[PDB]
């Protein structure tokens, strides 16, 4: 058959080295990891989904007005637990925008806010809603890998919090700590090719899609340690 759905991909490198947890895995991504891909892991569509909607709720904390840190949580609150379509009702484009949000308005043209919401309600769901979009898992190109990548194995530790806080902070804040339960990280090299892609039935909502998740790795990153510089992916040839 195939999907019937609209397949817009890419391929993609990483730019910098690439963090990222083993968890339990399946015979089959087992297979595919040790046998295809020299051990290479993949990177989950949940996370690329997450990632890209991050970003979102990054710019549009720019469209409303106090503390920035706030706003940021109210969009992602709203987007991801309430409804957002009433929350950001009031929400107008900014005088002076990110880079991020400028990069953002590129790609959702002359379409107002309001409308704006409306395609990312789609792409994304929400709680009463589902998404009408596919965040595939981006895998390991195995062909286009040139040597065998040399991958570092190592332990650590997970802690959970918000990503907006206030004031400046360090991780873990004072009090909060890392949990107790290890958790092995494999370290992928530069120049590690991925296949990224997104899917769904209306193909200019899905290619809009498709640019934020473009926009979402190269300047955020995927896996961990990505505030250090890690896990950015940017598309080639």
């Amino acid at each position: 058959m195939l999907n019937s759905l609209h397949a817009i991909t890419g391929k993609f490198k990483t730019q910098s080295r690439l963090v990222v947890g083993l968890g339990d895995e399946s015979v089959y991504e087992t297979s595919i990891r040790l046998l295809r891909n020299y051990g290479v892991p993949y990177i989950p569509g949940s996370a690329i989904k997450g990632v890209t909607r991050h970003l979102t709720y990054y710019v549009l904390a720019e469209f409303i007005n106090n503390d920035f840190y706030k706003r940021a949580k109210t969009v992602q609150d709203a987007f991801m637990k309430g409804d957002p379509k009433e929350i950001l009702s009031n929400a107008k484009v900014p005088e002076r925008c990110s880079r991020l949000c400028k990069e953002f308005l590129r790609i959702f043209g002359e379409k107002k806010v309001p409308e704006i919401i409306d395609e990312l309600i789609r792409i994304f769901g929400t709680q009463k809603k589902e998404g009408e979009v596919v965040f595939f898992d981006a895998i390991p190109i195995a062909e286009e890998i040139a040597d065998k990548p040399i991958l570092e194995l190592d332990i650590m530790n997970p802690h959970y919090g918000p990503y907006y806080q206030s004031g400046e902070k360090n991780v873990p804040p004072p009090g909060d700590w890392y949990d107790p339960i290890p958790i092995f990280f494999l370290t992928v090299p530069k120049d590690v090719p991925f296949l990224v892609a997104v899917g769904g039935r209306d193909r200019e909502l899905t290619e809009k899609a498709f640019s934020l998740v473009k926009l979402a790795l190269r300047d955020l990153g995927v896996g961990a340690k990505t505030s250090l510089g890690y896990g950015r992916l940017v598309e080639y040839v």
